[PDB]
């Protein structure tokens, strides 16, 4: 069968913390007062929750309320335990309260409000320096959560809120996050299509923190190359073919051979034979202002098939790409 895998970092974090830390099922939720919050406007609805801009009437401060759908209401102790564990961590969204919504009869998570700058506006105007700056901020959140024995599993642009005026960034939506336990087989049905790591696309279940590093690399490639999304698959199968057209099929076969993984036979008639492309192929006059040899070297070390071969978040922070960032 498949060869086992374990993270190269933070492998022992959940065994050396008390069981109360990771055993989310045993956690007793401390319910707050739903009357403290007045819903103001519906911001959006996803598959797992309805999101509202609200006001905390006990302090007159803006808050964000996530009213969980019943499908999310089952795995809420996991999200709550993760949010409580990571609270106060660098660039981690702050869970302010947990209340019972009187209408939905489900939990509503109350978060600090972030006056986020419009996503299109940030993608279209962030400078080379700003991309480095904000990428370093995201790395602080990922190294923190990984050091805390947690993988986000849904790193993507919409889960990174930026208040550009205050140079403030928060990593949000911890609903898909999990505790990392060496040897555990996880569900591969995580992350958004364009950000799914090759381990998910080849159904390799014994993955770890490094999945977040692939997703981060997909965001960086889209940002510096002005190509949204960078790997533009029609479905989960074409998603792997899109990756193979850039990294090449030879390294993909070396990856699946190393882990004794068998590709779905449906890849026999769609994968083809592709050489690895040099990152310079993606540079053009409209993105050259965002590209540098250090950006390309950094990206090359995130976007690797072998999950054990990608930079870790702490190693990534040491990369020359960040030397210009004021610390
Ligand atoms: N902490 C927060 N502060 C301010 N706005 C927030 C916060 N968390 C979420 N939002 C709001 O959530 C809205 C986005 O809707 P929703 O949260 O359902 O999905 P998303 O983050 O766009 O992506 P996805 O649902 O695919 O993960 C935005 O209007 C954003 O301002
Ligand atoms: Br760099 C960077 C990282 C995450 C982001 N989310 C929205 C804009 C943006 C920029
Ligand atoms: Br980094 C990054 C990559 C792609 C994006 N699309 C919209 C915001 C954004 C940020």
């Amino acid at each position: 069968g498949p060869v086992p895998s374990r993270a190269r970092v933070y492998t022992d974090v959940n065994t050396h913390r008390p069981s109360e830390y990771w055993d989310y099922e045993s956690h007793v939720v401390e319910w707050g007062n739903q009357d403290d919050y007045q819903l103001v406007r519906k911001l959006g609805r996803g598959k797992y929750s309805e999101v509202f801009e609200a006001i905390n009437i006990t302090n007159n401060e803006k808050v964000v309320v996530k009213i969980l759908k019943p499908v999310a209401a089952a795995k809420i102790k996991r999200e709550i335990k993760i949010l409580e564990n990571l609270r106060g961590g660098p660039n981690i969204i702050t869970l302010a309260d947990i209340v019972k919504d009187p209408v939905s009869r489900t939990p509503a998570l109350v978060f600090e409000h972030v006056n986020n700058t419009d996503f299109k506006q940030l993608y279209q105007t962030l400078t080379d320096y700003d991309i480095r700056f904000y990428m370093y901020e995201i790395l602080k959140a990922l190294d923190y959560c990984h050091s805390m024995g947690i993988m986000h599993r849904d790193v993507k642009p919409h889960n990174v809120m930026i208040d550009h005026e205050h140079r403030k960034l928060r990593l949000i939506d911890w609903g898909l996050a999990e505790f990392y336990h060496p040897g555990q087989e996880y569900n591969v049905r995580v992350a958004s299509r364009y950000f799914k790591g090759p381990e998910l696309l080849v159904d390799y279940q014994m993955y770890d923190y490094s999945l977040d590093m692939w997703s981060l690399g997909c965001m960086l490639a889209s940002m510096i190359f002005r190509k949204e999304p960078f790997f533009h698959g029609h479905d989960n199968y074409d998603q792997l073919v899109r990756i193979a057209k850039v990294l090449g099929t030879e390294d993909l076969y070396d990856y699946i051979d190393k882990y004794n993984i068998e590709l779905d036979p449906r890849f026999n008639d769609i994968l083809g034979r592709h050489s690895r492309k040099r990152w310079e192929r993606f540079v053009h006059s409209e993105n050259q202002h965002l590209v540098s040899p250090e950006a390309l070297d950094f990206l090359d070390k995130l976007l690797r098939y072998d999950h054990q071969s990608r930079l870790t978040a702490r190693e990534a922070m040491e990369h020359p790409y960040f030397y210009t960032v004021v610390k």
